[PDB]
């Protein structure tokens, strides 16, 4: 463990050198305002200058980049030096970007709010932030209670010496022994045992003494335990043993006296590669409670795979439950590649230490690669022509077994479309050692695919370190300002890797020296991933290499930012308490603690870091009347040009839910305004500052529509008195619903009543509550609205109640947006598989990813998805209609009346079968049922099914395919009536069924044949 802790430390201080505090580029103190590259105006834009009182005020376009705009303002008054930072905001703009890219412009000009900038030198920017030379300089961290025993010990030896009453020092020597043990988590080692027992003997049976011989094996046995216990400090290669792997579970070591209290207990072992197990587990043997020193839980069973050495692939790693107590896991090879040998202390914890003795031969047994096959690579058409196809498919789900056997073959072919390689590995048939050579080589080869469709190659399906490396190679392709609106999952895919030292976790840091919004982010995201059991470990290691590579400046903001979040957070939860008046006041005499701490102490807003605050405004902070009892801060601005900073602060709900719903929301917009579809989207942040409690960005001018009904056109018309400027402000409503719409569906965000739709006065459309996001099941399987248009929000719609053309454009935008999310519907999916591991509700199965998937339709062409999703939103406006989509929406995700296929061997052979007698049914259709009697081979009893006409034509048509016309019966083909017609129908079945049944073997024992006469619920009663 401290070893591997040793060479990861070694490793961040290397990476330490590419960073150094004198490079302003890797440190420069401040955030980078964030920016995203949207396709295709001026705006005002004023300009604070040193010397001048005013700012100056002029229109500058938005195509033109921040440099330039810089060297217009140096007019009205060292180039390099000059930089513009947000007025109010420690974020300073990119120099070589345009002015439309920032979001803070975006955010602006959407917001329709006077742009205020501050022109200064690099001298004049805070830098309370910035990495010092004693940071960079300083080494990377992350009291001995059994030094005195190991003395007495000695001691107790040195005085054993004296022959006059040896039995008498010995006993003393055994205690000392029995301390120490106790000591070392309480493990004996059974070389102390054995090593203690021998001395007993030795002392009482009278150039050496055997006390002596027996006290240095006593000696030798501890420190042996001590090598173990600390875990610290002739070469045959993996690939050449064919041993079995095996190793013997000794015992449990620090058993507590509640345990004796439990009949019997016994471990399951399972061995897994790439999350999913390679055999079944192997039990252990049940055995109660040992005593010697102290009470223990001895085994000492042998437990063998059915594998050999070789056959072990790296990543491999042994997963011991105890009987559900705890599970341990160890890795098969250490971080070195060596492969575990001799005795194992593996820590479990419960509301302790499992000894594993592993083989410890003489040469230690490395695992190493193939080599690069080097070949360095014809093509033939129709072939061509269809493997484009699955290559067009959207992702690895849409996949069949045959598809995947067919792509693997054709490997070689596809190297002009590298954004397909996880559909190719996810393909792969084998994982052996001997395949790897080829496998290698060919991803050595592979040109470098897109970084969004390299996060799928970081689950645990691509847990192979060569891809991830690979994977993490061509990451170093995103902006930072990309990466951070990714980067929870990233953090959630650390959870893959069973070396701490990995590719990812170095790309994380190096990202999070490069910029401080990067490692600002990543410290929550380690934070709340402390929560986690297992990982729990793991995530204090990365989070602690993070803190002390990131700089005493930035970790003591940080450490100040925590004790301001523990201190709403008691302040919030003090509100839960009273439902009284009393309420009201409890929020002063809670201030006294928090108010206290901002004398001399400049916190930053942990939601949005830019944002420096002072003190409160008491008058300002107010509660909010729900069931949570949430508490907006009104913090004044430390900047006097920065505005009051109005942020929200929850707690007992988990925000987890919303993080991941926002995120999926803020990038739809993304890829939205990607292609040039700019639908005007509300974007508020959250952040879950620790357990079931965090920030939430508050959005000014905004109320629901319970609040607005108690008081919607009216609303509106009260902030836009103006018709010229009310039908400007129902555009920004006809935008924004549309694109609520298309991810209240796609989320299947269905829960959509009054309190979670919220509308601002501007006329943006925003939804708030998530906690239901992903509940698809629930709106596809029973009828959970999956959009909610109500005729008030049809009447915003311009036009009153009356069709109008403004509503067409809506539907337009609506499925323009469908169509451009289902271009990336594997994005999507990849970012909630990596969210998967958190433990969020509603995400824990592949199903909830297949749903979504389902719910994108991404087989289904372009026009068609429009189709869809208009005749969704027709529906949106009575019930009847409702029904009816619903049916065929349920129709569309989704031999015919049995599917499932039954044999003769399963069922038993038949003996007679006739038609006994036809019965008339109304439901669904006016249709006659023909009830079939069957007598099985050896059954006393006859059975009954029950089959319509139109299930025998089915399966004569079904015959008639595989068995030609002649050796099948003939079938019957408007006269009559239609009892008549039933009563003779009858008479002519029984005839095609006994011609069916004695034409031969081949065709009465057809598996078609069984299936058509099983059990079905028609049948049964
Ligand atoms: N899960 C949630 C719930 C509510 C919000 C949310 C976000 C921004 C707001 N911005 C402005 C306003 C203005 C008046 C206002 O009342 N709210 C608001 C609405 C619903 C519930 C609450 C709550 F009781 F939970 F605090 C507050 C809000 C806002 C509520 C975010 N996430």
């Amino acid at each position: 463990q401290n070893d591997e802790v040793a060479a990861f430390c070694q490793s961040i201080m290397k990476l330490k050198t590419k960073f150094p505090y004198t490079d302003h580029c890797t440190n420069p103190g401040y955030l980078l305002s964030p920016v995203t590259v949207q396709r295709n105006a001026s705006v005002k834009v004023s300009i604070e200058i040193e010397g001048l009182q005013l700012p100056v005020t002029f229109t500058c376009d938005v195509s033109s980049t921040v440099e330039i705009i810089i060297m217009q303002a140096l007019c009205w008054v060292d180039v390099g030096s000059y930089i513009l930072k947000v007025c109010g905001q420690e974020e300073v703009l990119q120099n070589n970007h345009c002015l439309g890219s920032h979001e803070h412009i975006q955010n602006c000009r959407k917001w329709d709010t006077e742009i205020k900038l501050q022109l200064l030198t690099l001298s004049a920017m805070c830098q309370n932030l910035a990495r010092t030379a004693e940071d960079d300089e300083a080494p990377v961290d992350l009291r001995h209670p059994v030094e005195e025993l190991l003395d007495s010990y000695h001691y107790q030896v040195e005085l054993a010496l004296q022959t006059e009453n040896q039995h008498r020092a010995v006993d003393q020597v055994i205690k000392a022994v029995r301390k120490i043990c106790s000591a070392l988590d309480g493990v004996e080692t059974p070389s102390v045992t054995e090593a203690v027992k021998k001395l007993k003997r030795a002392v009482n049976l009278p150039p050496e003494n055997p006390v002596q011989v027996s006290m240095d094996h006593l000696t030798t046995a501890i420190y042996d335990l001590l090598r173990l216990h600390a875990n610290s400090s002739n070469i045959k290669e993996a690939w050449t043993a064919t041993e079995q792997l095996q190793f013997t579970v000794y015992a449990a070591h620090g058993i507590s006296s509640n345990w004796v209290s439990y009949e019997k207990y016994y471990l399951i072992c399972s061995l897994s590669h790439n999350g999913k197990d390679l055999f079944k587990p192997i039990q252990s043997k049940k055995v109660g409670t040992y005593k010697n020193f102290f009470y223990l839980i001895k085994w000492d069973e042998l437990i063998i795979f059915p594998i050999q050495i070789s056959q072990l692939p790296l990543e491999s790693v042994l997963h011991l439950t105890l009987f559900a107590l705890g599970k341990v896991s160890l890795t098969l090879f250490d971080f070195k590649r060596f492969l575990t040998c001799g005795t194992k202390l593996l820590y479990l914890w419960t509301s302790i230490v499992l000894q594993v003795d592993f083989p410890s031969p003489a040469f230690d047994i490395i695992y190493t690669s193939p080599q690069i096959d080097r070949n360095i690579i014809t093509l033939e058409s129709d072939i061509k022509g269809k493997l484009l196809d699955i290559i067009h498919r959207d992702s690895s789900f849409g996949l069949s077994k045959e598809d995947k056997v067919f792509l693997w073959e054709n490997r070689y072919y596809c190297l002009k479309h590298p954004n397909c390689l996880p559909k190719i590995l996810a393909s792969a048939p084998n994982w052996k050692w001997a395949n790897l050579a080829k496998t290698y080589s060919l991803l050595h080869q592979w040109p470098p695919l897109c970084p969004l469709a390299a996060l799928e190659l970081l689950d645990a399906k691509f847990a192979d370190q060569e891809v991830r490396s690979l994977a993490v190679s061509w990451m170093e392709a995103i902006s930072d300002d990309e990466l951070a609106d990714l980067l929870p999952q990233f953090v959630q895919a650390l959870k893959y890797e069973i070396y701490l030292n990995s590719s990812l976790v170095r790309f994380l840091l190096s990202r999070a020296l490069g910029n401080i919004q990067i490692a600002h982010s990543l410290y929550w995201l380690l934070k709340d991933a402390l929560h986690d059991t297992h990982f729990g470990s793991r995530y204090e290691h990365v989070l602690g290499a993070l803190l002390s590579v990131g700089g005493k400046g930035l970790r003591e903001e940080l450490s100040k930012q925590m004790k301001l979040v523990q201190l709403l957070g008691g302040v919030a939860e003090k509100v839960r308490q009273a439902s009284g008046s009393t309420r009201q006041v409890v929020l002063q005499k809670s201030m006294e603690r928090v108010q206290s701490f901002f004398l001399r102490n400049k916190c930053r807003l942990p939601l949005k870091p830019s944002l420096v605050a002072k003190e409160l405004n008491i008058k300002s902070c107010s509660f909010f009347s729900s069931n949570a009892m949430p508490l907006k801060v009104t913090m004044v601005n430390a900047d006097p040009l920065g505005e009051e900073i109005n942020v929200m602060f929850k707690v007992g709900e988990d925000l987890r839910q919303d993080m991941l719903a926002l995120q999926m929301i803020k990038i739809m917009d993304k890829i939205w305004l990607k292609e040039g579809l700019d639908l005007r989207m509300v974007i508020f942040r959250c952040l879950s500052t620790g357990r079931d409690r965090g920030m939430v960005e508050l959005v000014p001018a905004s109320d629901t529509l319970r609040k607005i009904q108690v008081e919607l056109a009216e609303w509106l018309r009260k902030y836009n008195p103006s018709e010229e400027e009310y039908e400007k402000a129902s555009e920004n409503f006809i935008y924004s619903c549309a694109g609520c719409c298309v991810a209240t569906y796609v989320l299947g965000i269905c829960d959509r009543h009054n309190d979670n739709i919220m509308l601002r006065s501007t006329g943006h459309m925003f939804h708030i509550d998530f906690g239901k996001f992903l509940g698809h099941a629930q709106m596809f399987g029973s009828f959970r609205a999956p959009f909610v248009l109500t005729s008030d929000m049809a009447y915003v719609i311009n036009g009153g109640e009356k069709p109008t053309i403004r509503f067409q454009l809506f539907v337009d935008l609506c499925c323009q947006a469908y169509n451009l999310i289902r271009k990336q519907t594997n994005l999507f999916l990849n970012l909630l598989s990596l969210m998967i591991p958190s433990g969020l509700p509603e995400l824990t199965s592949i199903q909830d990813l297949k749903y979504v998937r389902d719910a994108l339709q991404p087989q289904t062409t372009d026009a068609e998805a429009t189709i869809f999703f208009t005749r969704l939103i027709e529906s949106s406006l009575a019930t009847k209609f409702n029904f009816f989509i619903h049916n065929l929406a349920q129709l569309r995700f989704s031999l015919s009346f049995s599917p499932k296929t039954y044999s003769f061997r399963q069922d038993g052979r038949i003996k007679e079968v006739s038609v006994f007698t036809y019965h008339k049914k109304y439901n669904p259709d006016k249709h006659y049922i023909y009830v079939v009697r069957i007598l099985r081979e050896g059954h006393l009893e006859p059975s009954f099914v029950f089959r319509t006409f139109d299930e025998f034509q089915e399966l004569h048509n079904k015959l008639s395919i595989i068995f030609p016309l002649w050796k099948l019966p003939g079938f019957p083909n408007g006269r009559t009536h239609i009892k008549d017609v039933a009563a003779k129908r009858k008479i002519e079945l029984n005839s095609y069924l006994q011609s069916l049944m004695n034409a031969s073997t081949d065709v009465a024992e057809c598996d078609l044949v069984c299936t058509f006469f099983h059990p079905l619920l028609r049948d049964e009663k």
